[PDB]
């Protein structure tokens, strides 16, 4: 019951070698015929490709997250997220782009739709100076927010070394619901900050406070993408971790299944696989 990856890694050491691992990876609707393999329509439809961040990363339909609640007549079914599974479940992560100001009614619609619990934004309103998020949270000082019927209160929040844990009092109907944002700023942007010791206490972190986790960052794929698969792994380990040749290529295989490019960089590639590391 210890299947060495690690008496398997000492030599699984560099670029082409990662790279070749990463290459391996064309998950593009390949096979023999890149024919949509997950078509992207309700994403490409009309009245929603203003409800995309990115263009290219496009949500699955096989996938996608659709809404149901209609708190006014012009609510849309379509949000750019969508389900990634789990160790058990089918609807164990949720991944969406950073929300927007014309999307951020959607985005709590969801939260509050498919009841989740815990927010993990993986990413800095701002980074390298360019917009890379909507604000979506209250924070402390002030007090009520408001994306619609739906009320945004901080109860409070931890100041913690690399992450801040915020408490927000959302009031939909006459119900008031409790969430938790895990605001992960730490991270330079998508090169090689290796050294993943943050990444694992905050996945820890979120584990101590089911019910799908809402994941995300900017494009909600990138970062949002190696948190899913450590966490995935982090949960095979302290229980059952299925020895198949399972490892992080097959890992990251099924879930970019889910949602195109979960793991859209070497270098995360390679961070994903260190931090499954680390867990030794």
């Amino acid at each position: 019951l210890q299947k060495f990856l690690d008496e398997a890694q000492s030599k699984k050491i560099t670029k082409e070698e990662f790279a070749n691992e990463f290459l391996k990876l064309k998950r593009q609707s390949t096979k023999y015929k890149a024919d949509k393999t997950y078509p992207t329509t309700v994403a490409e439809k009309p009245k929603n490709i203003k409800k995309n961040r990115y263009k290219d990363i496009l949500p699955y339909d096989y996938s996608r997250v659709e809404l149901s609640l209609i708190t006014s007549d012009e609510d849309s079914s379509y949000i750019n997220a969508n389900f990634i599974k789990g160790v058990y479940g089918p609807k164990a992560y949720i991944a969406t782009q950073g929300p927007l100001s014309t999307t951020l009614l959607d985005f709590w619609r969801m939260i509050w739709e498919y009841s989740v619990l815990i927010i993990v934004m993986a990413c800095m309103e701002y980074e390298m100076g360019k917009k890379k998020c909507e604000r979506y949270w209250a924070e402390p000082g002030e007090m009520q927010l408001e994306f619609g019927p739906f009320s945004v209160s901080c109860e409070a929040e931890k100041r913690k070394s690399d992450y801040i844990i915020r408490t927000l009092k959302v009031k939909f109907n006459s119900e008031t619901r409790t969430i938790y944002q895990f605001h992960y700023k730490n991270w330079p942007d998508h090169d090689v900050p290796s050294s993943i010791d943050p990444i694992l206490e905050l996945i820890w972190d979120v584990r101590c406070y089911s019910v799908p986790i809402c994941i995300h960052c900017s494009a909600g794929c990138g970062r949002t993408g190696v948190i899913c698969a450590i966490d995935y792994t982090w949960m095979l380990l302290k229980d059952g971790i299925i020895p198949e040749n399972f490892s992080v290529f097959s890992l990251i295989r099924e879930m970019r299944t889910q949602r195109p490019s979960l793991v859209q960089t070497q270098e995360q590639y390679e961070l994903v696989y260190n931090a499954v590391l680390e867990l030794f």
